[PDB]
Protein backbone atom coordinates (compact mmCIF):
# COMPACT_ATOMS: atom_id res chain seq x y z
CA UNK A 1 0.00 0.00 0.00
CA UNK A 2 1.53 3.43 -1.08
CA UNK A 3 1.32 5.78 1.71
CA UNK A 4 -1.75 8.67 0.85
CA UNK A 5 -1.94 12.23 1.95
CA UNK A 6 -4.79 14.34 0.33
CA UNK A 7 -5.57 17.77 1.39
CA UNK A 8 -9.18 18.95 1.71
CA UNK A 9 -9.05 22.85 1.20
CA UNK A 10 -12.68 22.40 1.92
CA UNK A 11 -14.61 26.08 1.08
CA UNK A 12 -11.38 28.09 1.53
CA UNK A 13 -9.34 30.48 -0.85
CA UNK A 14 -9.86 32.21 -3.23
CA UNK A 15 -7.72 32.50 -6.69
CA UNK A 16 -4.92 34.67 -4.95
CA UNK A 17 -4.61 33.09 -2.07
CA UNK A 18 -4.90 29.71 -3.69
CA UNK A 19 -2.66 30.33 -6.08
CA UNK A 20 -0.13 31.19 -2.93
CA UNK A 21 -0.08 27.99 -1.71
CA UNK A 22 0.33 26.70 -4.95
CA UNK A 23 3.88 27.50 -5.30
CA UNK A 24 4.63 26.27 -1.90
CA UNK A 25 2.83 22.59 -2.62
CA UNK A 26 4.74 22.97 -5.97
CA UNK A 27 8.17 23.38 -4.20
CA UNK A 28 7.86 20.12 -2.35
CA UNK A 29 9.69 17.10 -2.76
CA UNK A 30 7.21 14.85 -2.95
CA UNK A 31 8.67 11.27 -1.98
CA UNK A 32 9.05 8.57 -4.21
CA UNK A 33 6.60 6.02 -1.96
CA UNK A 34 3.80 8.85 -1.34
CA UNK A 35 0.71 9.49 -3.40
CA UNK A 36 -0.33 13.06 -2.89
CA UNK A 37 -3.69 14.72 -3.65
CA UNK A 38 -5.58 18.09 -3.03
CA UNK A 39 -8.97 19.00 -3.27
CA UNK A 40 -9.90 22.32 -4.08
CA UNK A 41 -13.20 23.94 -3.39
CA UNK A 42 -15.35 23.37 -6.85
CA UNK A 43 -14.83 26.77 -8.28
CA UNK A 44 -11.52 26.22 -8.31
CA UNK A 45 -10.86 22.72 -9.48
CA UNK A 46 -9.52 24.03 -13.24
CA UNK A 47 -7.75 26.65 -11.87
CA UNK A 48 -5.59 24.34 -9.45
CA UNK A 49 -4.95 21.73 -11.69
CA UNK A 50 -3.83 24.17 -14.40
CA UNK A 51 -0.95 26.10 -11.50
CA UNK A 52 -0.25 22.68 -9.61
CA UNK A 53 2.68 20.29 -11.03
CA UNK A 54 1.85 17.20 -11.93
CA UNK A 55 3.32 15.23 -8.54
CA UNK A 56 0.08 16.74 -6.81
CA UNK A 57 -2.85 15.56 -8.08
CA UNK A 58 -6.29 17.35 -7.93
CA UNK A 59 -9.61 15.86 -6.83
CA UNK A 60 -13.36 17.21 -6.67
CA UNK A 61 -14.79 17.72 -2.54
CA UNK A 62 -18.02 15.98 -3.97
CA UNK A 63 -19.77 14.60 -7.30
CA UNK A 64 -23.17 13.85 -8.12
CA UNK A 65 -24.10 9.83 -9.33
CA UNK A 66 -24.84 10.93 -13.64
CA UNK A 67 -22.84 12.41 -15.90
CA UNK A 68 -25.54 14.80 -17.57
CA UNK A 69 -28.75 15.83 -15.93
CA UNK A 70 -31.64 18.77 -14.78
CA UNK A 71 -29.13 19.05 -11.67
CA UNK A 72 -28.82 22.63 -10.52
CA UNK A 73 -25.83 23.07 -8.37
CA UNK A 74 -24.14 19.34 -9.42
CA UNK A 75 -21.45 18.68 -11.40
CA UNK A 76 -20.20 15.31 -12.55
CA UNK A 77 -17.44 12.97 -12.69
CA UNK A 78 -17.25 13.58 -16.39
CA UNK A 79 -16.89 17.31 -15.55
CA UNK A 80 -14.07 16.62 -12.97
CA UNK A 81 -12.01 14.28 -15.50
CA UNK A 82 -12.99 17.19 -18.24
CA UNK A 83 -10.89 19.76 -15.75
CA UNK A 84 -8.10 17.22 -15.28
CA UNK A 85 -9.11 16.34 -11.68
CA UNK A 86 -8.42 12.29 -11.20
CA UNK A 87 -10.15 11.69 -7.37
CA UNK A 88 -13.33 12.87 -5.86
CA UNK A 89 -14.09 12.87 -2.49
CA UNK A 90 -17.11 11.04 -1.44
CA UNK A 91 -19.28 10.92 1.93
CA UNK A 92 -17.46 13.35 3.68
CA UNK A 93 -18.75 13.89 7.09
CA UNK A 94 -19.78 17.55 6.43
CA UNK A 95 -21.87 15.94 2.95
CA UNK A 96 -23.29 13.48 5.36
CA UNK A 97 -24.26 15.77 8.07
CA UNK A 98 -24.55 18.99 7.26
CA UNK A 99 -26.34 18.08 4.34
CA UNK A 100 -28.04 15.19 4.86
CA UNK A 101 -26.44 12.86 2.36
CA UNK A 102 -27.46 9.01 2.44
CA UNK A 103 -25.81 6.28 2.86
CA UNK A 104 -27.11 5.02 -0.22
CA UNK A 105 -26.49 8.17 -2.35
CA UNK A 106 -22.42 8.24 -1.42
CA UNK A 107 -22.98 4.40 -2.46
CA UNK A 108 -24.45 5.38 -5.69
CA UNK A 109 -22.17 8.26 -6.25
CA UNK A 110 -19.23 5.52 -5.61
CA UNK A 111 -19.88 3.61 -8.10
CA UNK A 112 -20.53 6.07 -10.58
CA UNK A 113 -17.29 7.75 -10.29
CA UNK A 114 -15.25 4.84 -10.56
CA UNK A 115 -16.97 3.70 -13.73
CA UNK A 116 -16.44 7.17 -15.36
CA UNK A 117 -12.28 6.17 -14.23
CA UNK A 118 -12.38 8.45 -11.20
CA UNK A 119 -10.21 7.47 -7.98
CA UNK A 120 -12.62 8.04 -5.40
CA UNK A 121 -11.80 9.18 -1.39
CA UNK A 122 -14.58 7.37 0.40
CA UNK A 123 -15.12 8.66 3.60
CA UNK A 124 -16.98 7.01 6.90
CA UNK A 125 -17.35 7.65 10.39
CA UNK A 126 -18.80 8.05 14.16
CA UNK A 127 -20.40 10.91 16.01
CA UNK A 128 -20.36 10.97 20.08
CA UNK A 129 -23.99 10.09 20.47
CA UNK A 130 -22.54 6.50 18.10
CA UNK A 131 -19.50 6.55 19.94
CA UNK A 132 -20.54 6.85 23.75
CA UNK A 133 -23.29 4.46 23.02
CA UNK A 134 -21.16 1.86 22.38
CA UNK A 135 -21.56 1.47 18.19
CA UNK A 136 -18.73 2.57 16.60
CA UNK A 137 -18.21 -0.59 14.59
CA UNK A 138 -22.28 -0.61 14.12
CA UNK A 139 -21.70 2.87 12.37
CA UNK A 140 -19.13 2.46 10.58
CA UNK A 141 -19.53 -1.04 9.84
CA UNK A 142 -22.34 -0.37 7.74
CA UNK A 143 -21.14 2.73 6.20
CA UNK A 144 -18.85 0.60 4.47
CA UNK A 145 -21.47 -1.84 3.95
CA UNK A 146 -23.44 0.44 1.85
CA UNK A 147 -20.23 1.67 -0.41
CA UNK A 148 -19.37 -2.24 -0.62
CA UNK A 149 -22.41 -3.10 -1.70
CA UNK A 150 -22.56 -0.02 -4.67
CA UNK A 151 -19.70 -1.15 -6.05
CA UNK A 152 -17.21 -4.11 -7.42
CA UNK A 153 -13.82 -3.03 -8.31
CA UNK A 154 -11.72 -1.81 -4.91
CA UNK A 155 -8.40 -1.23 -6.75
CA UNK A 156 -9.11 2.37 -6.93
CA UNK A 157 -10.93 3.36 -3.51
CA UNK A 158 -8.91 4.54 -0.70
CA UNK A 159 -10.98 4.57 2.36
CA UNK A 160 -11.07 7.81 5.41
CA UNK A 161 -12.06 7.30 8.97
CA UNK A 162 -13.33 10.46 9.91
CA UNK A 163 -13.78 10.37 14.10
CA UNK A 164 -16.68 12.70 13.83
CA UNK A 165 -16.98 12.37 17.31
CA UNK A 166 -13.71 14.65 17.41
CA UNK A 167 -15.41 18.12 15.77
CA UNK A 168 -15.99 20.51 18.03
CA UNK A 169 -17.32 18.36 21.31
CA UNK A 170 -14.45 18.83 23.15
CA UNK A 171 -13.01 15.28 23.06
CA UNK A 172 -10.11 13.85 20.53
CA UNK A 173 -8.54 11.13 19.15
CA UNK A 174 -5.04 9.21 20.26
CA UNK A 175 -3.16 7.77 17.53
CA UNK A 176 -4.13 4.31 19.42
CA UNK A 177 -7.97 5.03 19.07
CA UNK A 178 -7.57 6.02 15.31
CA UNK A 179 -5.28 2.53 14.59
CA UNK A 180 -8.20 0.80 16.70
CA UNK A 181 -10.52 1.47 13.73
CA UNK A 182 -8.47 1.27 11.01
CA UNK A 183 -7.64 -2.46 12.62
CA UNK A 184 -11.26 -3.19 12.86
CA UNK A 185 -11.97 -1.82 9.64
CA UNK A 186 -9.26 -3.84 7.98
CA UNK A 187 -10.57 -6.53 9.82
CA UNK A 188 -13.78 -5.85 8.37
CA UNK A 189 -12.50 -6.06 4.21
CA UNK A 190 -11.17 -9.24 5.11
CA UNK A 191 -14.66 -10.45 6.81
CA UNK A 192 -16.91 -9.03 4.28
CA UNK A 193 -15.06 -8.59 0.86
CA UNK A 194 -11.51 -10.29 0.62
CA UNK A 195 -8.50 -10.33 2.24
CA UNK A 196 -6.64 -9.13 -1.26
CA UNK A 197 -8.67 -6.17 -0.89
CA UNK A 198 -7.94 -5.87 2.85
CA UNK A 199 -4.74 -6.10 2.05
CA UNK A 200 -3.86 -3.74 -0.73
CA UNK A 201 -6.38 -0.53 0.37
CA UNK A 202 -5.13 2.53 2.13
CA UNK A 203 -7.09 3.40 5.10
CA UNK A 204 -6.46 7.07 5.66
CA UNK A 205 -6.90 8.78 8.87
CA UNK A 206 -9.68 12.01 8.31
CA UNK A 207 -8.86 13.63 12.23
CA UNK A 208 -6.77 16.21 13.33
CA UNK A 209 -3.62 15.69 11.64
CA UNK A 210 -0.66 18.40 11.90
CA UNK A 211 3.27 18.69 11.41
CA UNK A 212 3.67 17.66 15.07
CA UNK A 213 1.16 14.81 15.07
CA UNK A 214 1.83 13.42 12.09
CA UNK A 215 4.54 10.96 12.10
CA UNK A 216 3.34 8.88 15.10
CA UNK A 217 -0.35 8.90 13.33
CA UNK A 218 1.75 7.35 10.16
CA UNK A 219 3.71 5.15 12.26
CA UNK A 220 0.43 2.96 12.92
CA UNK A 221 0.25 -0.22 11.55
CA UNK A 222 -3.11 0.24 9.96
CA UNK A 223 -3.30 3.91 9.10
CA UNK A 224 -1.76 4.26 5.38
CA UNK A 225 -1.65 8.16 5.19
CA UNK A 226 -4.34 11.25 5.78
CA UNK A 227 -7.00 13.17 4.39
CA UNK A 228 -5.83 16.78 5.86
CA UNK A 229 -8.25 19.64 6.65
CA UNK A 230 -6.58 22.85 8.00
CA UNK A 231 -3.11 22.06 7.89
CA UNK A 232 -3.79 21.73 4.19
CA UNK A 233 -4.15 25.62 3.44
CA UNK A 234 -0.41 26.06 4.84
CA UNK A 235 3.16 25.14 4.87
CA UNK A 236 2.89 22.63 7.59
CA UNK A 237 0.71 20.09 4.18
CA UNK A 238 4.39 19.71 3.07
CA UNK A 239 5.57 18.72 6.07
CA UNK A 240 2.71 16.10 6.57
CA UNK A 241 3.57 14.46 3.00
CA UNK A 242 7.05 13.82 4.85
CA UNK A 243 5.36 11.91 7.43
CA UNK A 244 6.47 8.40 6.26
CA UNK A 245 10.02 9.88 5.69
CA UNK B 1 -38.62 50.23 -17.23
CA UNK B 2 -38.44 46.87 -15.41
CA UNK B 3 -35.41 45.78 -18.05
CA UNK B 4 -36.40 42.16 -18.94
CA UNK B 5 -34.06 39.73 -18.15
CA UNK B 6 -33.36 36.21 -19.92
CA UNK B 7 -31.63 33.76 -17.43
CA UNK B 8 -29.65 30.46 -18.81
CA UNK B 9 -29.72 27.79 -16.30
CA UNK B 10 -27.24 25.07 -17.61
CA UNK B 11 -28.27 22.66 -14.72
CA UNK B 12 -25.48 19.61 -14.74
CA UNK B 13 -25.03 20.00 -18.49
CA UNK B 14 -21.98 20.34 -20.97
CA UNK B 15 -18.16 20.46 -20.85
CA UNK B 16 -15.37 22.48 -21.99
CA UNK B 17 -15.61 21.39 -25.67
CA UNK B 18 -19.61 21.55 -25.62
CA UNK B 19 -19.96 24.46 -23.76
CA UNK B 20 -17.26 26.46 -25.71
CA UNK B 21 -19.39 25.67 -28.54
CA UNK B 22 -22.64 27.09 -26.95
CA UNK B 23 -20.73 30.33 -26.30
CA UNK B 24 -19.66 30.88 -29.65
CA UNK B 25 -23.33 31.04 -30.72
CA UNK B 26 -23.71 33.25 -27.61
CA UNK B 27 -21.18 36.05 -28.27
CA UNK B 28 -21.99 35.67 -31.81
CA UNK B 29 -25.98 36.27 -31.20
CA UNK B 30 -27.14 39.94 -30.90
CA UNK B 31 -28.40 41.02 -28.08
CA UNK B 32 -30.78 43.59 -27.38
CA UNK B 33 -29.66 46.58 -24.74
CA UNK B 34 -33.46 45.72 -24.11
CA UNK B 35 -32.19 42.55 -22.13
CA UNK B 36 -30.22 41.69 -19.00
CA UNK B 37 -28.95 38.25 -20.22
CA UNK B 38 -27.29 35.85 -17.71
CA UNK B 39 -25.95 32.25 -18.29
CA UNK B 40 -25.71 29.79 -15.02
CA UNK B 41 -22.61 27.25 -15.99
CA UNK B 42 -22.16 23.76 -13.85
CA UNK B 43 -19.72 25.41 -10.74
CA UNK B 44 -16.58 23.37 -12.22
CA UNK B 45 -17.51 25.78 -15.21
CA UNK B 46 -17.86 29.30 -13.36
CA UNK B 47 -14.61 31.13 -14.70
CA UNK B 48 -14.01 28.96 -17.65
CA UNK B 49 -17.25 30.57 -18.56
CA UNK B 50 -16.76 34.15 -17.24
CA UNK B 51 -13.73 33.88 -19.28
CA UNK B 52 -14.85 32.83 -22.82
CA UNK B 53 -18.04 34.82 -22.34
CA UNK B 54 -18.26 38.14 -24.00
CA UNK B 55 -19.10 40.79 -21.00
CA UNK B 56 -22.83 41.31 -22.49
CA UNK B 57 -23.72 38.28 -20.98
CA UNK B 58 -23.52 37.89 -17.33
CA UNK B 59 -22.60 34.58 -15.60
CA UNK B 60 -24.65 33.20 -12.32
CA UNK B 61 -23.48 30.51 -10.27
CA UNK B 62 -25.82 27.68 -9.78
CA UNK B 63 -25.65 27.77 -5.64
CA UNK B 64 -23.54 29.17 -3.11
CA UNK B 65 -23.49 28.72 0.60
CA UNK B 66 -24.12 30.90 3.73
CA UNK B 67 -20.72 32.16 4.76
CA UNK B 68 -17.64 33.31 3.45
CA UNK B 69 -15.28 30.70 3.85
CA UNK B 70 -15.83 27.58 6.53
CA UNK B 71 -15.76 23.86 6.97
CA UNK B 72 -18.17 23.09 4.07
CA UNK B 73 -16.91 20.31 1.76
CA UNK B 74 -18.44 20.90 -1.50
CA UNK B 75 -19.76 24.33 -0.94
CA UNK B 76 -18.53 27.41 -2.48
CA UNK B 77 -19.04 31.09 -1.24
CA UNK B 78 -20.50 34.15 -2.89
CA UNK B 79 -16.50 35.79 -2.32
CA UNK B 80 -15.49 32.51 -4.87
CA UNK B 81 -18.75 33.52 -7.04
CA UNK B 82 -17.45 36.97 -7.13
CA UNK B 83 -13.59 36.06 -7.73
CA UNK B 84 -14.41 33.83 -10.85
CA UNK B 85 -15.98 37.37 -12.37
CA UNK B 86 -19.36 36.09 -11.93
CA UNK B 87 -22.18 38.67 -10.12
CA UNK B 88 -25.14 36.65 -9.62
CA UNK B 89 -26.53 33.54 -7.85
CA UNK B 90 -29.42 31.51 -8.20
CA UNK B 91 -31.05 30.35 -5.27
CA UNK B 92 -34.12 28.36 -3.91
CA UNK B 93 -33.99 26.55 -7.21
CA UNK B 94 -36.65 23.83 -7.24
CA UNK B 95 -34.00 21.18 -7.80
CA UNK B 96 -32.00 22.54 -4.81
CA UNK B 97 -35.23 22.21 -2.64
CA UNK B 98 -36.96 19.19 -3.86
CA UNK B 99 -34.11 16.73 -4.86
CA UNK B 100 -31.67 17.97 -2.37
CA UNK B 101 -34.19 19.38 0.44
CA UNK B 102 -32.78 23.08 1.19
CA UNK B 103 -35.22 24.60 3.75
CA UNK B 104 -36.92 28.29 3.22
CA UNK B 105 -34.92 29.43 6.30
CA UNK B 106 -31.32 28.26 4.46
CA UNK B 107 -32.23 29.69 0.87
CA UNK B 108 -33.52 32.62 3.21
CA UNK B 109 -29.55 32.30 5.09
CA UNK B 110 -28.27 32.47 1.51
CA UNK B 111 -29.93 35.22 -0.17
CA UNK B 112 -28.71 37.13 2.74
CA UNK B 113 -25.57 36.36 2.34
CA UNK B 114 -24.91 36.48 -1.17
CA UNK B 115 -26.55 39.90 -1.29
CA UNK B 116 -24.37 41.20 1.97
CA UNK B 117 -21.43 39.87 -0.29
CA UNK B 118 -22.27 42.28 -3.63
CA UNK B 119 -24.18 39.54 -5.99
CA UNK B 120 -27.62 39.75 -7.66
CA UNK B 121 -29.51 37.10 -6.91
CA UNK B 122 -32.34 35.25 -8.80
CA UNK B 123 -34.26 33.74 -6.36
CA UNK B 124 -36.64 30.67 -7.25
CA UNK B 125 -39.86 29.79 -5.38
CA UNK B 126 -43.03 27.77 -6.34
CA UNK B 127 -45.93 25.16 -6.03
CA UNK B 128 -45.83 21.20 -6.44
CA UNK B 129 -48.30 19.39 -7.97
CA UNK B 130 -49.91 17.84 -4.71
CA UNK B 131 -49.73 21.81 -2.98
CA UNK B 132 -51.59 23.11 -6.96
CA UNK B 133 -54.28 20.69 -6.52
CA UNK B 134 -54.88 21.06 -2.62
CA UNK B 135 -55.86 24.73 -3.46
CA UNK B 136 -52.63 26.07 -1.75
CA UNK B 137 -50.55 27.36 -4.87
CA UNK B 138 -50.81 31.13 -3.13
CA UNK B 139 -49.74 29.90 0.52
CA UNK B 140 -46.63 28.20 -1.05
CA UNK B 141 -45.37 30.78 -2.89
CA UNK B 142 -46.08 33.45 -0.35
CA UNK B 143 -44.56 31.46 2.08
CA UNK B 144 -41.31 31.12 0.07
CA UNK B 145 -41.45 35.00 -0.76
CA UNK B 146 -41.90 35.89 2.64
CA UNK B 147 -38.93 34.07 4.01
CA UNK B 148 -36.91 35.64 0.89
CA UNK B 149 -38.34 39.15 2.54
CA UNK B 150 -36.81 38.55 5.98
CA UNK B 151 -33.79 38.13 4.92
CA UNK B 152 -33.28 41.16 2.94
CA UNK B 153 -32.32 45.03 3.83
CA UNK B 154 -32.04 46.09 -0.13
CA UNK B 155 -34.30 44.50 -2.96
CA UNK B 156 -32.62 46.33 -6.08
CA UNK B 157 -29.86 42.96 -6.69
CA UNK B 158 -33.01 40.91 -6.65
CA UNK B 159 -35.07 38.76 -9.57
CA UNK B 160 -37.76 36.73 -8.48
CA UNK B 161 -38.02 33.28 -10.33
CA UNK B 162 -41.44 31.75 -10.18
CA UNK B 163 -41.06 27.88 -11.25
CA UNK B 164 -43.89 25.72 -11.44
CA UNK B 165 -43.08 22.78 -10.47
CA UNK B 166 -46.24 21.12 -10.48
CA UNK B 167 -45.86 21.72 -14.39
CA UNK B 168 -42.30 20.31 -15.06
CA UNK B 169 -42.10 16.52 -15.36
CA UNK B 170 -45.44 16.12 -14.53
CA UNK B 171 -47.12 15.57 -18.06
CA UNK B 172 -49.57 18.65 -16.64
CA UNK B 173 -48.84 22.11 -18.88
CA UNK B 174 -49.21 25.76 -17.61
CA UNK B 175 -50.99 28.31 -19.82
CA UNK B 176 -49.53 31.73 -20.23
CA UNK B 177 -52.77 32.98 -18.16
CA UNK B 178 -52.00 30.59 -15.28
CA UNK B 179 -48.19 32.08 -15.39
CA UNK B 180 -49.68 35.44 -15.41
CA UNK B 181 -51.98 34.74 -12.66
CA UNK B 182 -49.03 33.42 -10.32
CA UNK B 183 -46.94 36.72 -11.19
CA UNK B 184 -49.52 39.02 -10.34
CA UNK B 185 -50.13 37.91 -7.24
CA UNK B 186 -46.70 37.97 -6.49
CA UNK B 187 -46.55 41.22 -7.07
CA UNK B 188 -49.35 42.11 -5.45
CA UNK B 189 -47.60 40.23 -2.13
CA UNK B 190 -44.66 42.65 -2.85
CA UNK B 191 -46.93 45.86 -3.02
CA UNK B 192 -48.85 44.37 0.27
CA UNK B 193 -45.88 43.53 2.06
CA UNK B 194 -42.62 45.41 1.20
CA UNK B 195 -43.55 48.25 -1.01
CA UNK B 196 -44.76 49.71 -4.09
CA UNK B 197 -41.44 50.77 -5.06
CA UNK B 198 -40.34 47.16 -4.90
CA UNK B 199 -43.47 45.55 -6.15
CA UNK B 200 -43.16 48.30 -9.23
CA UNK B 201 -39.01 47.66 -10.04
CA UNK B 202 -38.77 44.09 -9.57
CA UNK B 203 -38.47 41.47 -12.38
CA UNK B 204 -40.93 38.32 -11.65
CA UNK B 205 -39.22 36.16 -14.51
CA UNK B 206 -40.97 33.05 -15.78
CA UNK B 207 -39.04 29.60 -14.42
CA UNK B 208 -41.97 26.88 -16.33
CA UNK B 209 -41.39 25.70 -19.65
CA UNK B 210 -40.01 27.89 -22.75
CA UNK B 211 -39.12 27.72 -25.72
CA UNK B 212 -38.11 29.70 -28.71
CA UNK B 213 -42.19 29.35 -30.35
CA UNK B 214 -43.68 29.92 -26.68
CA UNK B 215 -41.63 33.13 -25.82
CA UNK B 216 -43.52 35.81 -27.29
CA UNK B 217 -46.67 35.24 -26.25
CA UNK B 218 -45.09 34.71 -21.94
CA UNK B 219 -42.99 37.70 -22.49
CA UNK B 220 -46.14 39.72 -23.11
CA UNK B 221 -48.04 39.15 -19.95
CA UNK B 222 -47.93 42.49 -18.37
CA UNK B 223 -46.34 40.56 -14.86
CA UNK B 224 -43.75 38.54 -16.70
CA UNK B 225 -40.88 39.62 -16.97
CA UNK B 226 -38.51 37.88 -18.45
CA UNK B 227 -37.24 33.58 -17.96
CA UNK B 228 -35.27 31.35 -15.99
CA UNK B 229 -34.92 28.74 -18.63
CA UNK B 230 -33.74 25.22 -18.38
CA UNK B 231 -32.88 22.92 -21.36
CA UNK B 232 -33.49 25.39 -24.32
CA UNK B 233 -30.75 27.54 -22.67
CA UNK B 234 -27.97 24.92 -24.37
CA UNK B 235 -29.43 25.42 -27.72
CA UNK B 236 -29.53 28.19 -29.96
CA UNK B 237 -32.45 28.66 -29.51
CA UNK B 238 -32.03 30.35 -26.68
CA UNK B 239 -30.77 33.23 -28.51
CA UNK B 240 -34.88 33.85 -29.55
CA UNK B 241 -35.63 33.75 -25.85
CA UNK B 242 -33.41 36.64 -25.58
CA UNK B 243 -35.22 38.29 -28.41
CA UNK B 244 -38.46 37.27 -27.26
CA UNK B 245 -39.95 41.23 -26.58
CA UNK B 246 -38.25 41.54 -30.42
Amino acid sequence: RKFFVGGNWKMNGRKQSLGELIGTLNAAKVPADTEVVCAPPTAYIDFARQKLDPKIAVAAQNCYKVTNGAFTGEISPGMIKDCGATWVVLGHSERRHVFGESDELIGQKVAHALAEGLGVIACIGEKLDEREAGITEKVVFEQTKVIADNMKDWSKVVLAYEPVWAIGTGKTATPQQAQEVHEKLRGWLKSNVSDAVAQSTRIIYGGSVTGATCKELASQPDVDGFLVGGASLKPEFVDIINAKQ
